């Protein structure tokens, strides 16, 4: 894939593990889509299975943080250039 950056992107902080890196998604991009760039701009991202992994929405409660799925986009759960993700393992 490519590194997004066209027009407006939406600029988030992502964290993997202990890592936080502001990565610039495009707005339409999907959640798998998100998952497809860090994994190739961040390699910590392929520490294991692809589905196994995800997206998580970081809020200032971490009971406010949502699993966004593949099938949805960024744009789609009110993602902004500023807010925080936490690409991390699921359960």
């Amino acid at each position: 894939g490519i590194d997004p950056f066209t027009m407006v992107a939406l600029s988030l902080k992502i964290s993997i593990g202990n890592v936080v890196k502001t990565m610039q998604f495009e707005p339409s991009t999907m959640v798998y889509d998100a998952c497809r760039m860090i994994r190739e701009r961040i390699p910590e991202a392929l520490a294991g299975p692809p589905n196994d992994f995800g997206l998580f929405l970081s809020d200032d409660d971490p009971k406010k943080g949502i699993w966004l799925e593949a099938g949805k986009a960024l744009d789609y759960y009110m993602l902004r250039n500023g807010d925080t993700m936490e690409y991390r393992k699921k359960q």
